[PDB]
């Protein structure tokens, strides 16, 4: 409506995009293994903007060719200055990471002032903010994370790796990087004593019967930790929702 047309692929981009481009332009939203409709395809090539995060993540962010389709919308990888790690074939998740959702968001902002330079420094205002917001959480939990009685937890998927890295903590997923054999379930329950791990971790929208059933044999609790990979219910901005969590995670490790 006003200002620019942006898309963008699932909740992080959604919302690193939405605050950094505050309220100067249309922000929308369109996931392991999320193929685009026709629907989503069209109003991809119908904006000025498309943000998605990794082509190590959304795949099928290659096969766009606006060029064909004679569509001038700029395809954007946000996370391309970040380093990635190998699993564990990279680990997407670095959004987890309050540290590197800042370069991401700062990155965001980068682009939408090349798309839009009359409001460049208001792009770049907006980036700062968010970035000195994730390094007050990023001390606020460094300090909490160095006292828990407790330095290891269990999630549904591999997808606090970043997040773990950065608080001295350990984890280990259910399932790997997309949402286990016989094997798997043995090793995950013998990681749990190894570490004597008090919570497993489900996230709403997988089935949680494969943790409470390792959570029950293991004398250990479930609890909800969210990848922010879906959509939160509220209205908190992106590291408020991230901070909800890692605040979930540390009354867990408390
Ligand atoms: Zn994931």
């Amino acid at each position: 409506t006003q200002g620019m047309s942006v898309v963008t692929s699932f909740y992080p981009m959604y919302a690193m995009t939405k605050e950094v481009s505050g309220d100067l332009n249309d922000v929308r939203m369109i996931i392991h293994s999320f193929e685009p409709s026709v629907n989503d395809v069209a109003a991809i090539y119908d904006a000025d903007l498309f943000v998605y995060h990794s082509h190590t993540l959304e795949a099928w962010a290659r096969d766009l060719d606006p060029n064909l389709k004679k569509s001038k919308v700029d395809v954007f990888e946000a996370s391309k200055p970040l380093t990635l790690d190998r699993v564990k074939l990279y680990d997407p998740h670095t959004w987890t990471d309050p540290v590197l959702a800042g370069e991401e968001a700062v990155n965001i902002a980068k682009e939408l002032g090349r798309l839009d330079p009359k409001h460049k420094d208001s792009y770049t205002k907006n980036a700062k903010a968010f970035k000195k917001e994730a390094e007050q959480l990023t001390e606020e939990y460094t300090q909490k994370f160095k006292k828990v009685r407790s330095k290891t937890f269990v999630t549904q998927h591999t997808a606090f790796s970043y997040l773990a890295k950065r608080f001295g903590l350990k984890q280990l997923g259910i399932s790997g990087i997309s949402p286990p054999s016989p094997r798997q379930l043995k090793e995950i329950q013998d990681f749990v004593k190894e570490y004597n791990v008090k919570t497993i971790f489900a996230e709403d929208n997988v089935n949680p019967k494969i943790a409470h059933a390792i959570a029950k044999s293991t004398g250990a609790k479930v609890k909800t930790l969210s990848p922010l990979e879906a959509a939160p219910s509220g209205n908190k901005t992106y590291l408020e929702n991230l901070r909800a969590n890692l605040e979930v995670l540390y009354q867990q490790l408390k």
